[PDB]
């Protein structure tokens, strides 16, 4: 009795937020199935289905991890993964139901098909979906359809309830085109109302996909792509994961360089405190085809080879202040927005650590 | 013998000697209460089938209820495992073999012990292991109490109680608890409740899918589920295992142990869900008392010292003097 | 005698290497030795890791610590005779009414003779998933039954299994382990920080020890409650080069004791030769790939020479460095004459 008073302290839109920022709209359709599902006001004979579309390493499985820790407390047990691209051939559609009678591994079993034994209301990830003929997809047909898997043994398996999410990279160019458009268009209307003077009218960062965009182009690729529309049917609810956008990635540096912060106070009581130019040069390395990733491997190869070469340098005492800042003779670079030659090889603008004292001075550290 | 009787009831015991499963607990003693007055069928023997986890506490909940209805479990008590039985002919363990064959004189062992105490209380402990044939032979044993020796001496054991413990739906219903881990816990007495429609339309299908039979289930008097562990359930499991090596240092060499409300929580941080209390057992067998023996060895601990376990700021066993200074010990 | 002499020191003279092992396993007996360990759970014990490391020698000379005599009170179950479920028999017995069923079970009679023998479980993992059934009644309290129905108690002894699961999953760990431990070394090398001595104990993490292990040993052994009656789970790492360096050096004592004990033959070897011999060895054979690499390079040499009387006794043999990347066996004289044998 006390669930929907916690939820109504603590709504999972928030947690959400929280663990991932960027897509909102995203988390407000996931927490409002989750929220009917959850409620009890849902139709019970059919499975939730998801289905996201977005682009190569957007936080899809994070948020899909995040929906089962919040749903579940063991996410071990709670919240089955499964790589898609795996499971090319239909030799490995095999192994969501096992071998048939007189066949090696009919003892064995499925794998699915235990694991929804063990869990039977467990959010349930495939990641990549694309990748996978649909020839696989063809058990998943039935069993978005009615809940209910026969494995080779023949015992059938009933999931009414369980959570079943797609995750996929197909038509994420597309969508990312598309994005950009209305990326450009915000920020043209949003100078117009600023040279109109006119600031009464607040709208929020909020780009959503219109409907025609979906009709005209998004079921028709999903049904090329598919080749059977009957398994696009079943799908509960389509979202689209928007492309990564400025603020939200200076906000994304702020929580990566926010969480190694408070790792050092954790561990060490070493306070990391940062720049306006350190998070502009971090958010610089931004590429699309690597998504989240680059930006993250630009900051590991940045600053955490530093700060662990100070850690094992013993350069960093107990109880000490750090400031992360930009080289004096970088700045002048960053400062002139000049288009360089393509003879002239790029220098990434490098990172140094600064000691505060009590005493308000500065030291440098040079390994 | 009523005073005896309202005097320590058999649920004040077993609350005592075994923690959790207050459900289960209640089910047995009404059962045995249901006995003790004087109102069972004297033609039909109690029959209990348990269903529960890895380490729950069945056999050890069978060991103490016929602890209790005898005094000597050399005699009272008969435990057969179910282990042994896992082909159609180890059906011959039961009864004695046939006239002219070898071993026939040696006779039937469960004809033997239930003729040496008839009241036995007879435990089929892990009959998940048992050939389907096994089940076909105790079937006569639950419809009447009644067993036929090879030699053509039959046995009468309606006044026994048979107590079986099953691995088989174990999984669904801890699923179902986990539900319930998620609503009784989030419900905040609280209790775990098991639906009453659950062990006739889910369960039923598993015990048909293993026993095959339907009369086998309808001959048991009794089904006892056995529920996971809970957070209190296995904080009170680490201070019990705690305070039985405390009482086992006291009652060895006079040797005070102490443990603060935080200790606990690294020690169930050391737990497997698919593993039971055996698990946290080990446990705490492993982490703390192999540093007391080792200090037995080195003479580090004197008769008559107090010694508080305490979590780095690794569980250090640090000595409290009278003067309140903790002294470390640096073990080899 | 324990606190002079210790489980300890003499498993490191007897076997080397695995340091952790060891330590888990002469842990777990000191604190049966002292007497308090519980009296109803027998110990049990898993041995894994990769092949040639030394688990079953470890098995041997636990027994012989218990038993100072051989022979008796070491039962050794081996499970490749045991890949059937009908094996289960060869436990327990015959039934009543067939053929076999008064001569008892073999497990059954060797607990009849001592029930505080350390009982090993050797090469378990290759036995049928049905026969280790009889284990979870063992591991339980300690009895088992006869054909006759003869429950014998079994509280007072130890049981060790050994296997072979997840041992390319504990290698290739250890050997990530080894590669990060020699990256920070030679980083520490280079940092010059010689201050701090460097405890070189590599252990597996608990992460490892808890999320890929337990699911490969549920999915080779197929029960929980077996794995939950399991004490002590001990992996074994395989050798590194100071390792094989010492074992080495161990095996060429071993054959210099034996020609000495035979003709008193003194032999002497040097660096060099021992890293050529470490040289011909394959991570996968163990120690096993060291030993007959002896008998492939060494000893058939010195039995060559001995076929033909060169050895009368009393004289002193060395072994040299190959020239042809650039085995012999040289007498040296009294004199400091060293005279090369073909
Ligand atoms: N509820 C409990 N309270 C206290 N101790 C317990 C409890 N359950 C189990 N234990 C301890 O753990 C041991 C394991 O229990 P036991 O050997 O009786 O089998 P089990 O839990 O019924 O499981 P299995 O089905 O594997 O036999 C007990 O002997 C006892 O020491
Ligand atoms: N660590 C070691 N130290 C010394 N000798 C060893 C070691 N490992 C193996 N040996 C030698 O090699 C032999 C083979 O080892 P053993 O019989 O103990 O099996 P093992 O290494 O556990 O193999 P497997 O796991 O394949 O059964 C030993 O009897 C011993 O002579
Ligand atoms: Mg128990
Ligand atoms: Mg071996």
């Amino acid at each position: 009795k006390r669930e929907a008073e916690e939820r109504r302290r603590f709504p999972l839109e928030q947690r959400l937020k929280e663990h991932i920022i960027g897509q909102e709209s995203a988390i407000a359709t996931v927490g409002a199935a989750i929220r009917r599902k959850e409620n009890g006001w849902y139709d019970e004979e059919h499975p939730l289905v998801f289905l996201f579309l977005g682009s190569s390493g957007i936080g899809k499985t994070e948020l899909a991890k995040q929906t089962a820790k919040y749903m579940h407390k063991d996410a071990k047990k709670g919240f089955i993964r499964l790589d898609m691209s795996e499971f090319q051939e239909r030799h490995e559609v095999a192994k969501f139901i096992g071998s048939p009678p007189g066949y090696v591994g009919h003892e064995e079993g499925g794998q699915l098909t235990k694991k929804l034994k063990q869990c039977p209301n467990a959010v349930v990830l495939f990641d990549q979906v694309d990748k996978a003929h649909p020839d696989v997809l063809t058990i998943m047909l039935q069993l978005f359809d009615e809940g209910r898997l026969t494995d080779g043994k023949g015992k059938t398996i009933d999931c009414k309830d369980a959570i079943f999410i797609m995750t996929s990279n197909v038509a994420s160019d597309e969508i990312a085109q598309h994005a950009l458009q209305l990326r450009q268009e915000a920020l043209e209307m949003s100078r117009n109302r600023i040279a109109e003077n006119l600031g009464d009218v607040q709208i929020s960062d909020k780009i959503t996909i219109s409907k025609n965009f979906k009709e005209n182009v998004i079921r028709p690729i999903l049904k090329a792509h598919f080749r059977r529309d009957e398994f696009l049917g079943r799908i509960n609810e389509i979202v689209y994961f928007l492309p990564f956008c400025h603020s939200e990635l200076i906000q994304l540096v702020n929580k990566e360089l926010n969480f190694w912060a408070k790792r050092a106070k954790q561990r060490h009581n070493i306070t990391l405190l940062w720049d306006r130019e350190v998070a502009d040069v971090l958010v610089d390395g931004y590429n699309v085809h690597y998504g989240a990733r680059s930006i993250k491997h630009e900051v590991e190869r940045r600053v955490v080879n530093q700060l662990a070469a100070a850690y094992e340098q013993d350069l960093l005492p107990g109880g000490c202040t750090l400031r992360i800042t930009v080289e004096d003779s970088d700045k002048q670079l960053l400062k002139s927005p000049e288009l360089p030659s393509p003879q002239a090889e790029k220098r990434l603008p490098k990172l140094r650590l600064e000691i505060i004292d009590k005493d308000s001075k500065t030291r440098r550290l040079d390994i």
